């Protein structure tokens, strides 16, 4: 809760080369994510009664926040949560394909990893403008693939995020320019499915 | 949970005369509310995995429901929950002014009952078209007065409803015609604040 | 343009009996439409620069209007325009089935009056809450059947309304109560297709 | 009308250096604008009846277009129109401050170029995610500063665009990365106010 902090990236900026360039990792983490944390803290600073609330809870209750900070919390709180998840999902050294319980749910519900990749790729490519593509779980045990605009996080709608892929141009412009599809092909090489499994089990 | 049932009104249709006419109470309960229950059950019938979920939960997770029934659940599930609360709030024999813990929160936050009545009246009069005016509580202990369109219930946004006033024309047309303001003046005579207090304490 | 006028019905309030009751015709014209005109004028009084503009123009450029009157113009301006068309469409003595050029357009695009009646009935039945069902024409010569919420008029989206059916509860509650279907069945006996032809030809 | 054409920039890709880099100008025109034109044409190929319509007309009547192409036209049609205006506004060799009738309008409504630059900068800075900041004219002779999301163009709401500033990340990421503010500071050196005057006069 408040004051929110920029999480450690956790590995060297060049750990994901040649899939994601080092310069992007640094700017994405230090500048983009760093700015969302600053702005989120700046919004919440004037309302002490919201100081002990986790960001997930603020996002599930946007409509209850003072009107003058709802957009700032949505954008920046969503930006903080989304990127926090993203850095963990990109941790080197994990399974490159779904494993464990998440694997069984994916096989059962989508027919297997190949079918999921295709659906997640379609949702990411179809997100016009800035956004994120997601694999989420609902309270009823079903998995869904969807995309959200800008920094909106699926917890706003009651879902629990499992995998998120950043499709803002800043996530891929330096190395791939307009070629979002090439960026998506490369992301599969660095996703950590042991981390996705933890997210899946935890909720 | 499924199959949902029309709740007993709980008192004679004429119990609220001369404030709300008996004919409206009967049609509002049997026909309007009866239709929302039927339609909600018809939507959920084809999805057994949703059969043990309370209506409040379905409404908090609309985005997760099969696409072909999201609107039907929103409209009819919202219609069922809204009117269920309304019949209880209109139970004869209760306090005519806020009492207990809800009274302390209202005095503290709005300055007293008179200030609340004025705010709730403004929200009800300002709801253009069909809708409901509400006094709700959020998870952070604050009260809000707002209105929602059609049969939307504030649980969709994370709030807990305390008092709801139906402003669909069917709620007042037979006796008051276009005079929504006269209907609102009369509603204060039949609200049960002991029931509002229970809602307030319970969440 | 400003100050707008409530148009005369042009026929006695009892002229559509037993299809639509006289008391509703009177209240619907004098109280509902009368209030929309009055409120539209009150909104526009403060901005002399908008006094020479027809309501249709104001509605097509809502986004340009001063922020404090946008909703008032949308709601009361739409209320004014929708009801003015409606009174003309209910004028006694006209053709009871489509005639002329509109007939030709209906037979080519929908397949016949029977097919159009079914689509329009579905559209009126499917409008949850307050709204209007419409037969409209676009600039490319296509006819569409759609519904709009509250007092929104299809001119806001670039369509030209030909037939509009009021499905707010005040339009039918006194005589039909919850039975919107019985009300739509009755409307077919009173719609004036020579007026609809006029609207279609000036389209 | 159809088939739409990618317009030539009309100047070398390096003409705006060091304000906007040549590599961005090239990719922005050939790859981004080129794809919007290509995709717009692909959407329209299936509906011969829409082939004689200018893109502005298609955008003002999106609601009338077949459902399967509405988004494609909105996004790629808006992309086409926004970028075509943008290349013209960046034409080298024009006035660096407002001139002529637009100047008069700016001085009367905003108080001067300095006041307009501040409003437009705020509007560009405040557009979260992808979008465009605009100076637009309405039918009543008022100038407005607003922003739009993604490739939405103000013509959809009845405005005539005069100045449009692209704030999608692809417009500035190669040279400025996260520093949108530095990019806006640079744009003032390259905007052609004689072209803006032309747009304002044909308004
Ligand atoms: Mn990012
Ligand atoms: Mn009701
Ligand atoms: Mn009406
Ligand atoms: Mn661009």
């Amino acid at each position: 809760p408040y004051p929110f902090k920029l999480p450690d990236l956790g590995y060297p900026y060049e750990a994901l080369e040649p899939h994601i360039d080092a310069k992007t990792m640094e700017i994405h983490h230090q500048k983009h994510h760093g700015a969302y944390v600053t702005n989120l803290n700046a919004a919440l600073e004037k309302y002490p009664y919201l100081h002990g609330v986790e960001v997930e809870v603020l996002l599930r209750h946007l409509a209850a926040l003072p009107q003058d900070i709802q957009t700032a919390v949505r954008n920046n709180g969503g930006g903080h949560l989304n990127h926090s998840l993203f850095w963990r999902l990109l941790t080197p050294g994990g399974a490159k394909e779904p494993v464990g319980e998440l694997k069984k749910a994916i096989d059962e519900q989508f027919g297997g990893f190949q079918a999921l990749k295709e659906k997640l790729t379609q949702a990411a490519m179809g997100r016009f403008g800035s956004g994120w593509a997601w694999l989420v779980k609902d309270p009823f045990g079903k998995l869904h693939v969807l995309s959200t605009p800008n920094q909106d996080n699926p917890v706003m709608e009651g879902f629990t995020p499992i995998v998120g892929i950043d499709v803002w141009e800043h996530a891929y412009y330096l190395k791939y320019q307009n070629r979002r599809a090439d960026y998506l092909q490369a992301i599969w090489n660095v996703l950590n499915w042991d981390v996705a499994e933890e997210f899946f089990k935890k909720a």
